[PDB]
C-alpha cells in the first residue's frame, strides 16, 4: 500500500547515453515513488551531479514529470563523469546522499553506469566509516547505514546488456534505422545503386542483425560472428548474382563494430571500396550515427520505460540490508529482477568469449533469439533454393481477416522457407474465398520479392469463413495437390480455424494439418500475447494522440476524449492510454459504474484546476453500449464547463497500407518460418498410404507467443480459453497493467 515508502526516499539518475525512453522511466520512478508515499530526489546530469552535489539533486515534485513520456532523450540529462569510477569520487556522492537523508538509488543507466552503482553498493560500508574520519555526524549516519539499497533500469539502444529481452531505446533505435531505409529504399530507382549503412554496435550485432531482417539486406557484419576467409567474393559473386536476377538496388548493413575472423575491422567504407574495385557500381556509404538515438520514442519504448519504473520503485522499497543489488529486467514479457553483478559479470563475459577467438562461444553468451535471427536472415536473404521436383509436399499460405502489417512479411517468410526446404508453395487469393473460388496459384521465390517492408495485404484477405463452402475448397485442395495449410489473420483465422477440425468429420481432404500466425491490429486472439500488426496500430495511436494533445495549445487548459479501435478488445485502448499518458482509457475488460466514471471526472476536474494544462480521455469504441462516447464526451465537458474547453474525435478504423514497424516485421517473418518447418514435420508424420491424413488435434494449431516461448496450441483447446460472444481471449495478460497505468495518473 501507499504506506510502504513512507519515511523513505530516493535518488533516481540517468547515466550513459540518451536512450528513448529513459524519460518515461524517470517519471515512472518519480510518480510512483512520491506514491508509495516516499520521496524522489531527480539528481541531474549523470552520476557526476551525485559527485557534485547541492545544485544538483532538486527535489521531484508530481507535476516535475509531466510532458516527458514522449521527450526524446533525457531531461534530468546524461553525463559520463570519470570522477565515479574512483573511490574519492564516491566518498564525495555518498557523502552527499547521507547528507539528504536518501537511501535508494534508482540508476537508470547501462553495462557501465550499472557496473559503476553494482561496485557502489557493493563496498559503501566503509565508505561510510572513511565519511567518519571527519565527514558527518556519527547519528545522521547511526540511522542510515546498511540500508543503501540501488536497482537499476537498463537504458541502451544497442540493447547488448544481457539479461533483459529489451533495453531502453533499442526499439526506437530500429525505427529510426528503418525511417531511414525506408527511404534509402523507397526510390533509390536510378541505376544498381548499393547503399551500405554503418549502424550502432559496439560488441554488439542486435541492431546490426534486426535491421537486416526488417530491410530486406543483403549482407550484414556482425562482431559476434566474424566472415572468416575468403567473403569479398561471397559477397561480390552474391551482389552480382541478384544483378542479373534483376534489382535496383543493394542495402549491406554493417555493425560499427564489425570485424573479421582474425580481429582486424572490416570498415564500412572498405566495404564500399571492394564493391567498387571489383563489380563497380555507384555505391554509397552512409553512417546514421548518434540519430539513431533521437528522435520521439516508440510506444514501446515508452510503454517499457513505465513498465521497468514502478518495476525499479517497488524492488526499490522491498529492498533490504539483506538483499543482493537489483537489475529489474523485461523476460518472457514480465517483469522480473535480476541479480546485478550475475548480469554485469555476464555482459561483460560475452565481450571476452569475442576477445578470444571464440564467436561460436560468442554467439552462444548471446545465444536467445539472436541465434536465430541470424539463421533465419541468412536463410531469407539467401543467395537461392536448390532442386525443387519430385515427391515434394505442396502447401497453400493464406491471408484471412481484417489487414494487418506484417502480413506480406509472413507470407514472405513462409514462402521462402518453404521453398528452402524443397517443399512447394502455393499462394491464395483472399482468404478462405480463395480455396473456394480457387484463386490459387505457386509461389516462385521472387513471388514474394520485397513484401517485408510493404504494409496492407499483397495476397488479400477477407474475414469470411469456410464451412458454408466445404465441398468447393475440398475440391480445390484435392486438385491443387494442398496438403498442409498455413493461415495468417486475426480471429477469423483462429476461428476459421476451429470451423477446420469439424470438416475432418466431414471430410477427410480437410485432414490435413494447418497452422494460425496471428496477425490482427486488435490484439484480440487466443493463444498469443502479441498479435501481428498491433504494435504498428498501437504505434500510430500514440502519434495521433501526441498530435491531437499537444496542439491546439492556443485554448490552454483544454480535455480531449479520444476513441480508440479494437471491438471489445481494450488492448489498444490500454497501452495507447499508458503511452500517451491519459487520465483514463475505458476498456470493455473493466466494467465501470457511473459512480467511477464521476470520481474519474470529479478527478480530471480537480487537475485542470490547477497543475495541469491538457487532458486525455480514452474510450474503448466498445467499454460500454451506454456510456457511449457522446456519453463520457458530454459528462467530461458540463463537468468541466468553467474550468475548461474540451473537444473529441474518433480515429476510428486507419493503417491502410500502414507500413509495419520494424518489431512487427521481425515478428511476422519468424513465425512464418517457425510455421514452415513446424508444418514441414505434420506433413511428414501425416502421410501413411501414399497419402496424407491428420486426424488428430496435434496438426491445426495456432502459434502463439506464451509469456516466453512461441508456442503451438491446439485450437480446439483453445477454445474454453476463449471469449465467442465478444471475440476476444479469456485471458489477458495486460490487464495487469491497468492499474499501474492508473498510477502513473494520480489515482486510487
Ligand atoms: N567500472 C565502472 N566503475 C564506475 N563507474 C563506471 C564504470 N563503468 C562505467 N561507469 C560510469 O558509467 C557512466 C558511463 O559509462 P559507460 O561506460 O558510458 O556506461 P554505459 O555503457 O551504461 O552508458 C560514467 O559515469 C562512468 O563513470
Ligand atoms: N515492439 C514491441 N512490442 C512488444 N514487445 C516487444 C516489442 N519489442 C520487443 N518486445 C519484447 O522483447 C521480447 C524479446 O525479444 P527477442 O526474443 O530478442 O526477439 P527480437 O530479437 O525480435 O527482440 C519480445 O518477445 C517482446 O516480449
Ligand atoms: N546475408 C548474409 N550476410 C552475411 N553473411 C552471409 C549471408 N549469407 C550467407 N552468409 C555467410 O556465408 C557463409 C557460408 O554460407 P552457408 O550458408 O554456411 O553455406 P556455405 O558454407 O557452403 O557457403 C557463412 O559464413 C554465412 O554466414
Amino acid at each position: 500500500a501507499r504506506t510502504l515508502g513512507v519515511g523513505k526516499a530516493i535518488a533516481v539518475l540517468t547515466s550513459g547515453g540518451d536512450a528513448q525512453g529513459m524519460n518515461a522511466a524517470v517519471r515512472a520512478v518519480v510518480r510512483v515513488g512520491i506514491f508509495t508515499g516516499a520521496r524522489v530526489f531527480f539528481v541531474h546530469e549523470g552520476y557526476q551531479g551525485l559527485v557534485d552535489g547541492g545544485d544538483h539533486i532538486r527535489e521531484a515534485t508530481w507535476e516535475s514529470v509531466s510532458m516527458m513520456l514522449q521527450l526524446g532523450g533525457t531531461v534530468i540529462g546524461s553525463a559520463r563523469c570519470k570522477d565515479f569510477r574512483e573511490r574519492e569520487g564516491r566518498l564525495r556522492a555518498a557523502h552527499n546522499l547521507v547528507k539528504r537523508g536518501i537511501t535508494n538509488l534508482c540508476v537508470i543507466g547501462g553495462d557501465g553506469s550499472l557496473t559503476g552503482a553494482d561496485t557502489f553498493r557493493s563496498e559503501w560500508s566503509d565508505l561510510l566509516s572513511d565519511l567518519q574520519k571527519a565527514g558527518k555526524i556519527t547519528a545522521e549516519e547511526a540511522t542510515r547505514s546498511s540500508y543503501l539499497n540501488i536497482v537499476g533500469l537498463v537504458g541502451s539502444i544497442d540493447n547488448d546488456f544481457c539479461g533483459t529481452d529489451m533495453t531502453i531505446g533499442t526499439d526506437s533505435a530500429l525505427h529510426r534505422i528503418t525511417e531511414i531505409v525506408d527511404a534509402i529504399t523507397t526510390t533509390a530507382q536510378s541505376h544498381q545503386r548499393t547503399f551500405v549503412l554503418e549502424v550502432m554496435g559496439r560488441h554488439c550485432g542486435y541492431l546490426a542483425l534486426v535491421t537486416s531482417l526488417s530491410c530486406g539486406a543483403d549482407w550484414v557484419f556482425i562482431p559476434e560472428c566474424p566472415p572468416d576467409d575468403n567473403w569479398e567474393d561471397h559477397l561480390c559473386r552474391r551482389l552480382s548474382e541478384t544483378r542479373t536476377r534483376g534489382s535496383r538496388l543493394n542495402i549491406i548493413i554493417v555493425a560499427e563494430g564489425a570485424i573479421d575472423r582474425n580481429g582486424k575491422p572490416i570498415t564500412s567504407e572498405g566495404v564500399k571500396d571492394l564493391v567498387v574495385r571489383r563489380l563497380g557500381y555507384d555505391t554509397r556509404v552512409t553512417v546514421l550515427g548518434h540519430v539513431q538515438r533521437g528522435g520521439t520514442p516508440s510506444a514501446f519504448d515508452r510503454i517499457l520505460g513505465s513498465r521497468m519504473g514502478v518495476e525499479a520503485v517497488m524492488a526499490l522499497l522491498e529492498g533490504t540490508p539483506d538483499t543482493p543489488a537489483c537489475v529489474v529486467s523485461l523476460s518472457g514479457n514480465q517483469a522480473v529482477r535480476l541479480p546485478l553483478m550475475e548480469c554485469v559479470q555476464v555482459t561483460k563475459d560475452v565481450t571476452k568469449a569475442m576477445d578470444e577467438k571464440r564467436f561460436d562461444e560468442a554467439m552462444k553468451l548471446r545465444g536467445r533469439s539472436f541465434m536465430n535471427n541470424w539463421e533465419v536472415y541468412k536463410l531469407l536473404a539467401h543467395i537461392r533454393p536448390p532442386a525443387p521436383k519430385s515427391g515434394s509436399y505442396t502447401v497453400a499460405v493464406m491471408n484471412v481477416g481484417a489487414p494487418a502489417a506484417g502480413m506480406n512479411a509472413a507470407v514472405r517468410s513462409t514462402v521462402r522457407i518453404g521453398l528452402i526446404q524443397g517443399n512447394r508453395v502455393l499462394v491464395v487469393h483472399d482468404g478462405f474465398e480463395g480455396p473456394a473460388k480457387g484463386q490459387i496459384e505457386e509461389a516462385g521465390w521472387s513471388y514474394v520479392g520485397g513484401w517485408t517492408g510493404q504494409g496492407g495485404s499483397k495476397l488479400g484477405s477477407k474475414r469470411t469463413l469456410p464451412k458454408k463452402s466445404f465441398e468447393q475448397i475440398s475440391a480445390n485442395i484435392t486438385k491443387f495437390n494442398i496438403q498442409g495449410l498455413v493461415i495468417i489473420g486475426g480471429f477469423e483465422a483462429y476461428t476459421g480455424g476451429l470451423e477446420l477440425m469439424e470438416g475432418r468429420k466431414q471430410f477427410d481432404e480437410l485432414c490435413i494439418p494447418f497452422v494460425v500466425i496471428p496477425a490482427t491490429v486488435s490484439n484480440n486472439v487466443p493463444g498469443s500475447d502479441f498479435s501481428v500488426g498491433a504494435d504498428t496500430a498501437l504505434n500510430t495511436i500514440c502519434t495521433t494522440c501526441d498530435r491531437i494533445k499537444q496542439s491546439a495549445a492556443g485554448t490552454k487548459r483544454r480535455v480531449f476524449i479520444i476513441e480508440t479501435m479494437g471491438g471489445y478488445c481494450g488492448y489498444l485502448a490500454t497501452m495507447a492510454g499508458l503511452a500517451a499518458g491519459a487520465d483514463a482509457a475505458y476498456i470493455f475488460e473493466e466494467p465501470f459504474t457511473i459512480r467511477d466514471l464521476q470520481a474519474n471526472v470529479e478527478h480530471l476536474v480537480q487537475k485542470m484546476k490547477t497543475t495541469v494544462k491538457r487532458g486525455l480521455v480514452l474510450r474503448n469504441e466498445k467499454c460500454n453500449e451506454n456510456y457511449t462516447t457522446d456519453f463520457i464526451f458530454n459528462l467530461y465537458s458540463e463537468e468541466g464547463k468553467g474550468i475548461f474547453d474540451s473537444r473529441k474525435n474518433v480515429l476510428g478504423h486507419m493503417q491502410q497500407g500502414g507500413s509495419p514497424t520494424p518489431f512487427d516485421r521481425n515478428f511476422a517473418t519468424k513465425m512464418g518460418a517457425k510455421a514452415m518447418n513446424w508444418m514441414a514435420g505434420k506433413i511428414k508424420e501425416s502421410y501413411r498410404n501414399g497419402r496424407i491424413f491428420a486426424n488428430t488435434p496435434d496438426s491445426g494449431c495456432v502459434l502463439g507467443m506464451r509469456k516466453r516461448a512461441l508456442v503451438f496450441q491446439p485450437v480446439t483447446e483453445l477454445q474454453n480459453q476463449t471469449d465467442f460472444e465478444h471475440r476476444i481471449p479469456k485471458e489477458q495478460w495486460w490487464l495487469k497493467l491497468r492499474p499501474i497505468l492508473k498510477i502513473l495518473a494520480k489515482y486510487e
